[PDB]
C-alpha cells in the first residue's frame, strides 16, 4: 500500500536500503559499526517510518551507527577470565583460566572481532568429575542448571533483545555427552559471511578426506529443496534461488552420491515440482532442468513440510531405514501462518524411527538445514526447525539473496586448484596469511640508512606487484628481499620492472619534489612459487579470472568489468594493514562519483604540494582516492602498508584494483588512540585499470588471460 517519505530517515555514519517494495526499511552501517537503536523501520499508515525505540521503550531522536561490542560473559564456571569490562571494543582481548583443580578445554584467550563475535571457542573449566562435561556458557548467554548426573538438564537464556541460535536445553546422556548443539546469542545486526556459511554447511554435510558423503552400504539419500516464495525469494520467477540450487546439486555430485531429488515451493499452499519417487529423480542433470523451468505464482510452512513428510512415507518398503534424509529450507520470512510445522518434523521423525530407541537413535538419518535471508526472517522459527547436533551448524542468516548466491559459488570455488585467484577459504583454524594468503612483504636494505618496509600482492607465480616508490636504481636486487605466506624465509629476486612512465623526480624543477604518477612495479621472483593455503594469487583487473570471479559470460568485456568494480560511485574496498606482526582488514570507500573531485583537491595539504596552483599536476587520471569522512568515517594506511594492494570483495572473491601510492597526513594510529582524524586525511591509489597495456605485457607469460587492454 501506501508509501512513506524519506525525509529525516538517515542515520549519522551509514545509510539504508528499501525492502518490500518501500514498506520497510534496514539500516547499513560501516565494518564495525552497527545501526542503532534499530535495525529495521516499517512505513506507517500516518505517513511516517515507525518510531526509534531502545530496549526499554526509550524514544531516540536520531538513528546512529555505532561502535560493535562484544558481550561481556554473563558468569565463568570454576575459573575466573579477564580483564572485566562493561562490554568490550572491537580488537580487545580477554584471557580465561581455570581454578587449581580444574582443567581448561576451548580458547583460553580470545578477541573480539569486527561482526560482533568472540573469536575461538567456549572456554570451560572441568574437573572430569560429572557423568557428563561441564557443558559451558557460551559467552552471552546465561546457564541454569550445574548438575551434570546422567539425565540431569541444563537451560540457557539470552539478553532482552536477543534471540538464542542453538539448543535451548541439553540433557546428559547415557555415555557422557549432551544432546543438542551448543547455543548462541544473535543480536539483531548480526550475520553469517557466506564464507562461513560455506564451511560450516560443508563441514554438516559431509566428512573430511578432499570431502565425502558417507551412506549405508547399499544405501540411499534424499534431499528435499523447499523454498519459500511468500515475499521476496520468489523474485523473477525464483531466480536467484534457482542459481544456489543449480550449483548445490552440482556440488553434491562432486561427491560422486546419486540422491534422489524433491522440489517444494510454497507461499499459502505447496507446489510440488519434483517428486522424490520419480523415476528421474536421481538425474542431477534432468532436475537441474526441472529446477531452471519453476514459476511463481501468507507462509503456510506446515503444509509444505506435510508435502515432504507425503514424499517421504509410505507395510514400510526394503530399505526404508538405509536412507538418510536432508531437508534444505530457503526464507526471508518464515512468519508461519496454519500452525506451528514442528509438528511435521515430529511426524517425520517418528516416521524414520528417530529418537524412538537410545540404543539406536538413528540422528544420522535425518538434516534439517534453514538458510534464512535478510533482516526479515523470523530467527526462533528458523532455529527451530533447523537440526541440533553437536559441532554443527544447521542454521545460517546472510544478508541478502546476493550473499546467499555466494554461499554455493565458494563451496564450488572450494574444490578449484589454488591457483584460482583471489579465493580465501573459512579455514577454522586459520591464522593472518590463511585470511589474506595474497600478501606480500617487501624489504629493501639501504647503508647507514633505514631498511625500507613496503607490501605487495601476489599476482602470478613468478611475481609480485607493488609501488615504484619503495625502490630506486641504486637499490641491488641483492638488496631487495620478498616474503610471502608468514615465511622466515625471505626470497630472492631476479629484477625490479618499474612501469616506463614512472619518475619520481618529476616536475621537480617546476616546484613539485614528489610526483607519485605511474607509481607501479614488478618484482620478478628468482624462483617458482608453489600455491598453498598461505600463498595464492590476487586476481587482477581485466583477465579471464576476474570475468569468472565476478560470475560473468565469457565474452566480457575490460570495460564491462570497469563498470562492475569501479561504477562512479562511492566503492566499498579493503587494504590490509600490519600492526605489531597482525594482518587487519581496513574497509575504505573510493570517492569515484561526485565526491571525488573534493577527495582529490586535499592534496593541497600534503606536504611539498601546499604551493601548487593547478591540483590536476599532482593529482592525475591514473589515481583512485579513499580517506576522509564522506560518506563515512575512512581508515587510512599506515607507512608499512605502502604498494600494498587496494582490494573490492565482490562475489566472495577478492579483486586488486589499485596500489597504495601516497598519502595526503600520517594519521594512521588515531584509530585505537583519538582522534581528530582530519576530514582532509586522504589516500592516493595507482588505478590498475589506467596502467593495463603495461601490465598485460610484463605478465604476458603468466598464463592469466589478459582481455583487450586498448
Ligand atoms: C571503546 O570504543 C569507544 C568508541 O570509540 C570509546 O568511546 C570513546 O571514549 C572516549 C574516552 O572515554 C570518549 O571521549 C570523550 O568525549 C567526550 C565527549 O563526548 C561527546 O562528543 C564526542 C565527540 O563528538 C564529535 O566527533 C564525533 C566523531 O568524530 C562526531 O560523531 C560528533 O558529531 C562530534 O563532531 C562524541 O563522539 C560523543 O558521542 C558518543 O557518546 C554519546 C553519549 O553522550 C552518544 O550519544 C553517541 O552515540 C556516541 O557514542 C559525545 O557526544 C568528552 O566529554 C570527554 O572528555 C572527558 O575527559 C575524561 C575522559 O577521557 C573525563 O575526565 C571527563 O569525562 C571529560 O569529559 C572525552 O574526550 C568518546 O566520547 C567515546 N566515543 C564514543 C562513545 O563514540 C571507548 O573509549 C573505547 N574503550 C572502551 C573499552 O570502552
Ligand atoms: C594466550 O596468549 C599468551 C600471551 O600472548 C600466550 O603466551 C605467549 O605465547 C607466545 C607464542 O606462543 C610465546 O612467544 C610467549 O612465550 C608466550 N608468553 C607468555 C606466557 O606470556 C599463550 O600461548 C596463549 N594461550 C593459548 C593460546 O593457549
Ligand atoms: C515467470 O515466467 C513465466 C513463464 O511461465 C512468465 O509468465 C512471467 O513473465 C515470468 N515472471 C517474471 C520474469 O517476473
Ligand atoms: C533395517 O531394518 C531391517 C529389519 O529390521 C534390519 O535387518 C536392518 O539391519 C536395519 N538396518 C539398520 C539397522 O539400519
Amino acid at each position: 500500500q501506501g508509501s512513506c517519505s524519506l525525509e529525516g530517515v538517515e542515520i549519522k555514519g551509514g545509510s539504508f536500503r528499501l525492502l518490500q517494495e518501500g514498506q520497510a526499511l534496514e539500516y547499513v552501517c560501516p565494518s564495525g559499526f552497527y545501526p542503532y537503536p534499530v535495525q529495521t523501520r516499517t512505513c506507517r499508515s500516518t505517513g511516517s517510518w515507525s518510531t526509534l525505540k531502545t530496549q526499554d521503550q526509550k524514544t531516540v531522536r536520531k538513528a546512529e551507527c555505532r561502535a560493535i561490542h562484544c558481550p561481556r560473559p554473563h558468569d565463568f564456571e570454576n575459573g575466573e577470565y579477564w580483564p572485566r569490562s562493561p562490554y568490550y571494543n572491537v580488537s580487545d582481548e580477554i584471557s580465561f583460566h581455570c581454578y587449581d583443580g580444574y582443567t581448561l578445554r576451548g580458547s583460553a584467550n580470545r578477541t573480539c572481532q569486527v561482526n560482533g563475535r568472540w573469536s575461538g571457542q567456549t572456554a570451560i573449566c572441568d574437573n572430569g568429575a560429572g557423568y557428563c562435561s561441564n557443558p559451558g556458557i557460551p559467552i552471552g548467554t546465561r546457564k541454569v542448571g550445574s548438575q551434570y548426573r546422567l539425565e540431569d538438564s541444563v537451560t540457557y537464556h539470552c539478553s532482552r533483545g536477543l534471540t538464542l541460535r542453538g539448543s535451548q536445553r541439553r540433557t546428559c546422556q547415557e555415555g557422557g555427552s549432551w544432546s543438542g548443539t551448543e547455543p548462541s546469542c544473535q543480536d539483531s545486526f548480526m550475520y553469517d559471511t557466506p564464507q562461513e556459511v560455506a564451511e560450516a554447511f560443508l563441514s554438516s554435510l559431509t566428512e573430511t578426506i578432499k570431502r565425502k558423503i558417507v551412506l549405508d552400504p547399499s544405501g540411499s539419500m534424499n534431499i528435499y529443496l523447499v523454498l519459500d516464495g511468500s515475499d521476496s525469494i520468489g523474485a523473477s520467477n525464483f531466480t536467484g534461488a534457482k542459481k544456489c540450487l543449480v550449483n548445490l546439486i552440482e556440488k553434491v555430485a562432486s561427491y560422486g552420491v546419486k540422491p534422489r531429488y524433491g522440489l517444494v515451493t510454497y507461499a499459502t499452499y505447496p507446489k510440488i515440482w519434483v517428486k522424490v519417487s520419480e523415476a528421474d529423480s536421481s538425474n542431477a542433470d534432468w532436475v537441474t532442468k526441472q529446477l531452471n523451468e519453476i514459476n511463481y505464482e501468507g507462509t503456510n510452512t506446515k503444509k509444505a513440510l506435510q508435502a515432504v513428510y507425503s514424499m517421504m512415507s509410505w507395510v514400510p518398503p526394503e530399505g526404508w531405514n538405509r536412507t538418510r534424509h536432508v531437508i534444505i529450507l530457503m526464507t526471508d520470512g518464515l512468519h508461519n501462518m496454519g500452525g506451528d510445522p514442528i509438528t511435521v518434523i515430529d511426524e517425520i521423525r517418528d516416521l524414520l524411527y528417530i529418537g524412538k530407541d537410545r540404543k539406536n537413535p538413528r540422528e544420522d538419518y535425518l538434516d534439517v538445514y534453514v538458510f534464512g535471508v535478510g533482516p526479515l526472517v523470523n530467527q526462533v522459527n528458523i532455529n527451530a526447525l533447523a537440526s541440533k547436533k553437536d559441532n554443527e551448524q544447521h542454521v545460517f542468516k546472510v544478508k541478502d539473496m546476493e550473499n546467499l548466491e555466494d554461499v554455493f559459488y565458494q563451496m564450488i570455488d572450494e574444490s578449484q586448484s589454488l591457483s584460482l585467484c583471489g579465493m580465501v577459504w573459512e579455514h577454522r583454524k586459520g591464522t593472518d596469511y590463511h585470511k589474506q594468503p595474497w600478501q606480500a612483504k617487501i624489504s629493501v636494505i639501504r647503508p647507514s640508512k633505514g631498511h625500507e618496509s613496503c607490501m605487495g600482492a601476489v599476482v602470478s607465480e613468478y611475481f609480485v606487484l607493488t609501488a615504484a616508490h619503495c625502490f630506486t636504481v641504486d637499490d641491488k636486487e641483492h638488496s631487495i628481499k620478498v616474503s610471502v605466506g608468514g615465511e622466515k624465509r625471505d626470497l630472492e629476486i631476479e629484477v625490479v620492472l618499474f612501469h616506463p612512465n614512472y619518475n619520481i623526480n618529476g616536475k621537480k624543477e617546476a616546484g613539485i619534489p614528489e610526483f607519485y604518477d605511474y607509481d607501479v612495479a614488478l618484482i620478478k621472483l628468482k624462483n617458482k612459487l608453489k600455491y598453498g593455503q598461505t600463498i595464492r594469487p590476487i586476481c587482477l583487473p581485466c583477465t579471464e579470472g576476474t570475468t569468472r570471479a565476478l560470475r560473468l559470460p565469457p565474452t566480457t568485456t575490460c570495460q564491462q568489468q570497469k563498470e562492475e568494480l569501479l561504477p562512479a560511485q562511492d566503492i566499498k574496498a579493503l587494504f590490509v594493514s600490519e600492526e605489531e606482526k597482525k594482518l587487519t582488514r581496513k574497509e575504505v570507500y573510493i570517492k569515484n562519483g561526485d565526491k571525488k573531485g573534493s577527495c582529490e583537491r586535499d592534496a593541497q595539504y600534503a606536504p611539498g604540494y601546499d604551493k601548487v596552483k593547478d591540483i590536476s599536476e599532482v593529482v592525475t587520471p591514473r589515481f583512485l582516492c579513499t580517506g576522509g569522512v564522506s560518506p563515512y568515517a575512512d581508515p587510512n594506511t599506515c607507512r608499512g602498508d605502502s604498494g600494498g594492494p587496494l582490494i573490492v570483495h565482490k562475489r566472495s572473491r577478492f579483486i586488486q584494483v589499485g596500489v597504495i601510492s601516497w598519502g595526503v597526513v600520517d594519521v594512521c594510529k588515531n584509530q585505537k588512540r583519538q582522534k581528530q582524524v582530519p576530514a582532509h586525511a586522504r589516500d592516493f591509489h595507482i588505478n590498475l585499470f589506467q596502467v593495463l597495456p603495461w601490465l598485460k605485457e610484463k605478465l604476458q607469460d603468466e598464463d592469466l588471460g589478459f582481455l583487450a587492454a586498448a
